[PDB]
């Protein structure tokens, strides 16, 4: 196939007969273009002389990792227009809302020849896969099934062979390879037209309806599109997209929450897979003579910080848990752990920003009401919440549920790393041993003062806020 074999993990390698469907059982990379996992199906229908499908499985109530009308409606919005791209092109999309048990179900009603699946190393969808590659060794063991890394640059297995320590020493790794994989995407190979069962047809307005009312009612966010087209745009378009308007003053703006539009504003679309950030990578490439320091310095978080913290939770079970973090972390933190706080406040109170800080209370409400924080205040929001809880587990676990519940971009490894790195020092060094944090590094509001106009940022959250209140 087109995809690079370093790229494709062979899970069984089937048997049977060939001449049966290919199916890409897309999960995490919710897109045509650009999309490895979908170019290797393709590759494999082309040259079986086999017709291919594409599936995709909701998961039913809870929701994957409890996701929210917020996240709901962006998933399912984005989704629409995919389908749509999908019959433009004659390509069947399969949409299931029971449930990842109705891709073995399809695979064998088709005579199946190959599932190809995407990768994500976020838990429940490793044990989703287990169980569906279980469910045909058992029931149609001729069946290949194949994963494919589709959303990093270098693939997760072969970038590393563990848990890196940090940037440094992740980046030390894929540099090397870095040339070999950032490439260009081909075309999909033409494939026999599809003469098999036909998908059920969907009525989405019906469909988001009901899955959004079965979630709790956090809003959709109004200032940004979801879907490939809309992500494109975002990075590419003439008008404001990144590379085109903005790109140039992200090495020096990017950590001042008080610049809103300096960030990128990638991430809703990166996690959703509504891009590639191979694709973005590679038009950060194009335009890198033109802004060397700001260019390098996006690559260094869209590739190098991104594709590490997959590597944390492929390699580290427990990475959403203060067992996960790094000895040397772990021992302060419990060092300090019979230190009083001086201040204690309950989830409820952090959720509803009720402290006496007000910069944390607009980092809070930024998060809430318009669904993304600013990437710095990310850092400052999880810290203080390890000073305000009794213990790093809580601080952990609140950090986590908060995030998952308002970020666009939530329910992530890179979600996960983030407040690991926030409050267990995860991918980073020590520091001055102090009464809470231990080593752990410590950031306070005197520190964001120095730094940028903290009153600005308040003042632009308040001002949010209460256009969001309004709306809603
Ligand atoms: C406590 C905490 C929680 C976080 N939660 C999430 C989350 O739920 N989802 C999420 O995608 N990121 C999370 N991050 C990482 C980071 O804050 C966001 O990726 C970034 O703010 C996204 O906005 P942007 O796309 O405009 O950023 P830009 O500065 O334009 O960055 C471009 C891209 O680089 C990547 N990137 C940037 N910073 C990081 C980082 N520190 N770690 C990994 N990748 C990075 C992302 O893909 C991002 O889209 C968290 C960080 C912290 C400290």
């Amino acid at each position: 196939s087109p995809a690079h074999p370093s790229r494709v993990r062979v899970i069984h390698p089937g048997g049977g007969k060939p001449g049966g469907p290919v199916v890409y059982w897309m999960l995490r990379d919710q897109r045509l273009a650009d999309n490895w996992a979908l170019l290797h199906a393709a590759g494999l229908a082309a040259a079986s002389a086999s017709p291919l499908a594409v599936a995709f499985a909701l998961f039913p109530r809870p929701f994957l990792l409890s996701a929210r009308r917020r996240q709901l409606g962006f998933l399912l919005r984005g989704l629409r227009r995919l389908a749509a791209d999908a019959a433009a092109r004659h390509l069947p999309f399969f949409l299931f809302t029971g449930g990842p048990a109705e891709i073995p179900a399809l695979v064998q009603r088709l005579g199946a020849s190959t599932l190809v699946a995407d990768f994500s190393p976020l838990r429940p969808v490793r044990e989703a896969l287990d169980a569906v590659v279980g469910d045909l060794r058992r029931e149609a063991p001729g069946v290949a099934v194949h994963q494919v890394d589709a959303h990093n640059v270098v693939p997760v297995w072969t970038a590393s062979a563990k848990m890196e320590y940090s940037a440094k020493t992740f980046r030390g790794k894929v540099s090397k390879v870095m040339d070999e994989y950032l490439v260009e995407f081909p075309e999909l190979p033409a494939v026999v037209p599809w003469d098999r069962e036909q998908p059920e047809g969907v009525d989405w307005d019906a469909l988001i309806a009901r899955v959004c009312s079965e979630a709790e009612n956090v809003p959709e966010i109004d200032w940004c599109e979801p879907g490939e087209e809309a992500a494109i745009e975002a990075l590419l378009g003439s008008k404001d997209g990144f590379l085109t308007k903005r790109i140039k003053s992200y090495e020096t703006d990017r950590n001042d929450p008080t610049k809103p539009r300096a960030l990128s504003g990638l991430s809703p679309y990166l996690h959703f897979g509504h891009i590639s950030a191979q694709r973005c990578a590679l038009e950060a490439k194009k335009c890198r003579h033109l802004s060397p320091k700001s260019v390098d310095a996006f690559l260094e978080e869209l590739v190098v910080r991104r594709e590490l913290a997959d590597n944390f939770c492929y390699y580290q079970p427990q990475y959403d848990s203060l067992s996960g973090a790094w000895e040397w972390a772990r021992k302060t933190l419990m060092d300090h752990a019979a230190d009083k706080r001086e201040h204690i406040y309950t989830r409820e109170q952090l959720e509803n920003a009720k402290t006496h800080d007000p910069l944390w209370n607009a980092s809070q409400l930024e998060m809430v009401h318009h669904g993304k924080m600013h990437g710095f205040m990310r850092m400052y929001w999880a810290k203080k919440i390890l000073e305000w809880t009794s213990g790093p587990e809580e601080a952990l676990s609140t950090a986590i549920y908060l995030n998952d519940k308002y970020e666009i971009d939530g329910r992530d490894p890179s979600g996960y790393v983030g407040c690991m790195w926030s409050i267990c020092g995860l991918h980073d060094q020590g520091w001055k041993e102090r009464p809470v944090f231990g080593k752990i590094r410590y950031m306070n509001y005197a520190g964001c003062k120095r730094k940028f106009d903290v009153d600005a940022y308040i003042s632009y959250v308040k001002r949010l806020a209460g256009q969001s209140k309004k709306r809603n």
